[PDB]
Parts: structure tokens; sequence; C-alpha cells
């Protein structure tokens, strides 16, 4: 009915989505993440159910950015639809995440929003803390 965040990801990054479920849902943060392969019911229009969840049934949206993420078209529609809700990031709704080594360019439409970097070994301690705090604010 009401989720804390929608998780935009390609099938190749589903392994890190499991970590996002263990670290945020099964811990003391008690966040309510929306995973399409788990919570989206079959028979729904992939564009209409994404437009209905991201805009009304999810406060924010997490984007797992990787090289395989760029090749995904469904993630492309969800990412651009998320920016359309607040271009300029006034509401802090679009939270991109980099967990893997990317040999391609970061999405140019997301180059002006803070990214939660998981690959930097000097800031791994604050990764889940900053992520769970952003999804917890109203």
């Amino acid at each position: 009915e009401r989720f804390d965040a929608f998780i935009c990801y390609c099938p190749s990054d589903i392994q890190f989505v499991q970590e996002m479920i263990r670290q945020l849902e099964q811990t003391n943060y008690r966040l309510k993440l929306c995973v399409s392969d788990r919570d989206v019911l079959p028979g729904t229009c992939v564009w209409s159910i994404a437009s209905e969840l991201i805009e009304k049934r999810c406060r924010r949206m997490v984007v797992v950015v990787s090289d395989d993420y760029l090749q995904s078209k469904e993630c492309d529609f969800q990412t651009k639809f998320a920016l359309s809700l607040s271009p300029g990031a006034h509401q802090k709704r679009l939270i991109p995440i980099k967990y893997k080594a990317m040999k391609k360019e970061f999405p140019s439409i997301l180059r002006f929003i803070t990214v939660c970097d998981y690959t930097n070994p000097c800031t791994k301690s604050w990764f889940w803390t900053r992520l769970a705090k952003a999804l917890s604010l109203p």
C-alpha cells in the first residue's frame, strides 16, 4: 500500500538488491522497500504500475547504477520518470547508488545529484547509515 522507496535495478544487479533487503528491511531500520520481482503483481502494465508506485505509493526511489543498468530500457523509463517528479532534486526523491566498478560513464542526467558510493573503501562505514537516513525522512 505504502512503501518507503522503489528500487530501480536490472536483473543483473538483483544480488545487490538482496543485500539492500537484508541491510534495510531485516535490521533495526525496518524499511519497506518495493522490489518489482517480489511486490509487483503480474498482469499490471509495466509503465502504469511504475507510474503508480513511484509517484504515489513510494516516497523515494533508489537507482542501482551499473554498466548493465544503462543497457536496461525499463530502468531508463523509471529513472527519467523519477526526475520528472522533481527536476533539480528539490524533494530528495532520486537516490542513485554505485556499488560496482563501472567502465562506462555515469548517466549524464544524474551528474548533479549526490550518489551513495559503495566502492570507495574510505567511506564504506557511512554507506548504509546515509542510505537508511535518506529513506527515513518524510
